[PDB]
């Protein structure tokens, strides 16, 4: 057993006001009064992020630790928040987006944030059974949560495979892609060999609450991963208890119009 199944256990057993303190304690949240209402009235023209994934991609970029270019493939876009990340980057010509929707899953948001007509949106598509094609970047924010580990733990390796398909698929192709529960020994297996071939390494951003274990895979960074992930572990374990409220920041606004 790991430190990260032992902060799972805790996570669980926390009461319910002890869950919604946690969860929240510390960490980077957008503000997005204006977005969600501006989304729900059904207006198509606006820069708002759709999502709290631009945010996160978004950091991920700006600090150097993923380079978006060429054509990019987004696997289980959701409402799309990486899509319209990916397609406002100059350096970003197409943006091929696929998600499952249907009853409990998000259809994409259909917007003209900056670069939207490069994206190609398919809705109704699995991933996990799609033939790759070509793709200079390969981003996949996929992994549902379960307060049961090892279901977690399951999804987690199924995207790990997934990802390793695109690259025998695309050898080059720069890879960024969530790792919902980085602790269990079947996802740590699969990371080290997808590591050993394609080389690459994890990081958590600030954005993602307490309450999920969730860290990014990228090939453009580095680092013992057993190491980063009982770091991170640990962060979480030392946070039970805090009573810091989060900290607030403003949404994205990439701006509209074509490219
Ligand atoms: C609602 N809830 C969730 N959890 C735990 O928190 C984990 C994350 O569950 P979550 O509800 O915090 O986020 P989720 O990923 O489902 O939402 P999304 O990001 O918008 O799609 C769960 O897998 C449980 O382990 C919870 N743990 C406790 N103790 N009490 C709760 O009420 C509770
Ligand atoms: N097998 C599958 N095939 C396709 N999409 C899937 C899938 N399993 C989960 N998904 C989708 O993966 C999506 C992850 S949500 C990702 C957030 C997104 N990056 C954003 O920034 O808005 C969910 O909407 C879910 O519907
Ligand atoms: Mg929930």
């Amino acid at each position: 057993m790991t430190l990260g199944d032992l902060w799972k256990r805790r996570l669980n057993n926390c009461t319910k006001e002890e869950f919604f303190a946690y969860r929240r304690t510390g960490i980077l949240e957008t503000e997005r009064d204006k977005a969600r209402e501006l989304l729900r009235k059904g207006e198509t023209n606006m820069g708002l992020a759709v999502s709290r994934g631009t945010a996160k991609l978004a950091w991920l970029e700006e600090r150097g630790y993923v380079n978006l270019k060429g054509e990019v493939v987004d696997l289980g876009c959701g409402r799309g928040g990486w899509s319209y990340y990916a397609a406002s980057r100059p350096a970003v010509m197409g943006v091929k987006a696929y998600t499952i929707g249907g009853k409990g899953h998000e259809a994409p948001k259909m917007v003209t944030s900056l670069g939207w007509n490069l994206i190609k949106f398919r809705a109704g598509m699995d991933v996990f059974t799609m033939q790759p094609h070509r793709a200079d970047t390969v981003m996949c924010d996929i992994g549902e949560s379960s307060p049961d580990a090892a279901i977690e733990g399951e999804r987690t390796r199924k995207v790990i495979l997934l990802m390793e398909q695109w690259k025998n698929r695309n050898p080059s192709a720069s890879c960024v892609f969530k790792v919902l529960a980085p602790y269990r020994p079947e996802v740590i297996e699969a990371l080290h060999r997808f590591q050993l071939q394609w080389g690459g390494g994890l990081v958590r951003t600030p954005f993602s609450r307490n309450s999920t274990h969730e860290m990014y895979y990228s090939t453009a960074i580095s680092g013992n991963i057993v190491n980063s992930v009982n770091v991170q572990s640990r962060k979480l374990l030392a946070r039970f208890g805090d009573q810091r409220g989060p900290i607030r920041v403003p949404e994205m606004d990439l701006g509209v119009g074509t490219r």
